[PDB]
């Protein structure tokens, strides 16, 4: 199909898209294609465009694991949306290579004893991680997160999602 | 399939279509093609052609940033309809590279809490850019899309949507 | 798929098809087909075979204007069935260079406030384009289509949708 | 898939297949081919090969048309059913080259204001075309269509439909 | 798909398969099969791997009036079952090069006016050829047919269905 | 699709699997698969791995023609069960190239007048085959079968079916 | 398709994904997928990277027979979720080479008269396979499991799951 080729063409020049919701299959499709660009050069730096509406702190926990392994710099483009896990990923990209487009929009968002006691562990990480990204005290994470913030692109480059605006590549 | 195959190879061509209503999907692939295309070559131009309906603000403006993302200049084609936010990415292209084709028609449109906030602001967004794009002030702008004006490529070339009409 | 595959190669012989109704993604699909082929050769004909319904007015005017675009002269064929927008593409063909195959039916037939509005302004505009392909005045063009009059190919060529039938090798 | 394969690379000897009921997309696919394979080389015959119940009369017509519209010669091959439609295609081909081979069966078959008075064209140019590829006359072909007449290869052959008999290449 | 991509691999060695009923749909794609592989070698062998139930008598003719309008020696191999038509195709491949795996088996068997005088017609053609491949006669055949009589690799030897038994081919 | 694509890929090593029931389909692509390899060279082992809970004694007994009659070893690997016609085909490797993985397990199992004449004829042919690619008695077999005896690895090299268990290839 | 070209380039890399339940026809993918690397070179590690609930004890065992068998070390990394078999096959990589990325979750569980008396039997196998992947003794396997004992990354690198941690560029 046209879209599957324009994607793995894409590839071609190290740029993966995060384009829906974030659950175990997308991870996984999105962890594998990290995974076989770093194998492919271990040195050039991978392009990461998020457009999504995010989803499962697990599945979003393991792009993440993968864009840490990954050994070359991932830099990330908040391109339309990113909310939730999403934004979570846009902060994760290499410092100094996290960008929002003009009119992004970046969301915080908050979302069976064994599944409530790894969903705890997996949320606190989350809280933990997301301050370190942007530099904020935990406990504004959780609260802002709590209210479902919302954030402009100069209002998130002053929170501290990203490094720099860009209009002009 | 053939109809994938004649569009990859317009892709290899510099050439790209938004021939559906603008959503999230056909934003992306849209978004997708233009960036492997400015990754080819930032310096060639590449022409969009737009017979569309339009669509959500939001994935329309995703294109947008896009358009103005490349290095490259983006031509943009009324080939049939473009309406709505297809109205917007074809007056978005590149001023001096805007085409209407003789027949096509160009339509002007209006489209839980922090869901409005959000919509709001890119509504006026919308507004605020047209009118630049376009020459025309805001308020004429909004009146507009408010009646659902249409226009005639005569007519859209003398409002301000498009540069030349190509016969 | 065999079908594609044969279409595929028969783009890279500069032939195109029209063989179902005319929608937005058919027109799209035409419309593509004729700037690939303007692209990689701009001197050189192309050649639309048609067999269709025809359908939306608006999608039909879209491939016509494409038509008109391409550097390239655009020669027509009825195959089976050219009626509505598919007698219009018909009759816009390079003149000189429009056929029917001999069994060929060429059809005419009369093809929300807003959509009203369009609709009027792109029906008088193919009466007037359909007139000055076939050489019948306005009005008879008008007519004949509120009647839903049909041609076979010997009474297409004598009203003026084409300019040969092909009875023998070509 | 192996059998649109198979097809294929027949087409690039040269051979044609009407394997089912005429019909408008049937059709298509046919002109499409003949179209292709006449363009390709005007020069060199095309072999089609018909195993057909025959079908709609106007889809079977344009078929016709498109063969006669080729340069080239065209082989015709009565396979195994060669049926209305199918008959017809099979005595439409070039003089001195129809071909029955030994089991083949050959029937005949006769097949809104507006839609009756094409259907009466049609109808009437299937029968005079079938009495010229024939050398039959048309009140001949008209009974005989009329009542289901049907013939072995044999018999095909003194009617008039194919020029030879063919049970080895 | 793999299973494609194997019997398309398997047409350059000139093998082909019956691995199903006879029906239209299939007579058609192995008509194809010969009169590629004819058309691209006229000169070489072709193999038919036979393992089928039969089916339609008139779908079976055109199978056989192709197989003998190809210049080319067809080989025919009972690979699982030959049963009815799948019998006659196995039966009607090039004398001397009809062959029986040692665990097949050969079943006979036996299959609107217009319809009827057409079905009459074929089936009296189709003993009088199975009448020929095996060297029996025809009342025979019409009787064997009846009781649906089936062989073994052996007894199909002794028949006339095949001209070889082979358990291990040679390099 | 990967899974043909690696199915493929390992049939240019030369290694072909049995992963699911017997039935004639399945026959068919794998007699397909080793009239391909001994066609391609005649000289070279086919590698044959299994995973399977056997079915018909018709189709697993055309497989069993091809193995014969392909002139090249075949060796077979019991790789997670081995059942009933899949057992038979297990035992039916080129003696000396039969082989268990430490953990398989190798399961016997016992399986219109004229079908079921044709049926009695199998079964009993089956069963002597069986005994014949054991060694053991045909009395054994077909009790054991009709007790459903399983197997260990070690149980079933003691018994005939393979020849050895290995552990690293 | 786009993902199963990219499962395949990754084949070139010689990296495998278990990212499924594991059974049957799974289970027959990938010891598909080993005996190709193995047979390609059977002198290059293969990467197993695993995101699984885990499945069938008899489809389990046959991947773990399949990755002894290869002559190359088999690494193996816990991406997501690694749950009964999942855990198994992560614990089963050759010693020095299993890995656990920061946020994943490695599980425990407890996993016709025929069918129990093999049961029985691969079950003792897997509890006992277990105990030597982990240095852990056999009751501690088998009050774990029936407990349903979860891990964090870091507490399945005490336990013996894994000996590695990927807290940076690997």
């Amino acid at each position: 199909s046209l879209t599957d080729s324009v994607y793995e063409r894409l590839l071609s020049e190290r740029i993966i898209f995060l384009g829906s919701e974030v659950n175990d299959e997308i991870a996984n499709r999105l962890c594998a294609q990290i995974l076989l660009l770093a194998a492919e050069d271990a040195s050039k730096d991978i392009s990461l465009y998020i457009n999504s509406p995010g989803g499962s702190i697990s599945a979003g926990m393991a792009i993440y694991d993968t864009m840490v392994l990954a050994p070359c710099d991932i830099a990330t483009y908040a391109m339309g949306m990113a909310a939730s896990m999403g934004e979570f990923l846009l902060a994760a990209g290499t410092k100094g290579k996290r960008y929002a487009l003009p009119h992004a929009r970046i969301l915080m968002h908050q979302p069976i004893a064994i599944q409530a006691e790894q969903f705890a562990v997996i949320k606190k990480e989350m809280f933990r991680l997301n301050a370190e990204f942007t530099g904020q005290p935990i406990e504004r994470i959780e609260a802002d997160s709590d209210r479902d913030r919302w954030f402009t692109a100069a209002e998130a480059l002053e929170y501290g999602f990203v490094d720099h605006i860009i209009t002009r590549a």
